[PDB]
């Protein structure tokens, strides 16, 4: 009913607040990390070099 939640349609799956989920890579082997930074989730893009 409150608003917490993150709804991540790239994968269908939801989140809480300030919590954190990893997403596929783009094109090459970088990883998607993003976190609800309050609703919106808030996403960075940060290699590791797998």
């Amino acid at each position: 009913s409150y608003q917490v939640i993150c709804r991540d349609e790239k994968t269908q799956m939801i989140y809480q607040q300030h919590q954190s989920w990893l997403r596929p890579v783009l094109r090459s082997n970088r990883v998607e990390y993003c976190w609800c930074n309050s609703g919106r989730a808030q996403c960075h893009s940060v290699p590791v070099k797998s």
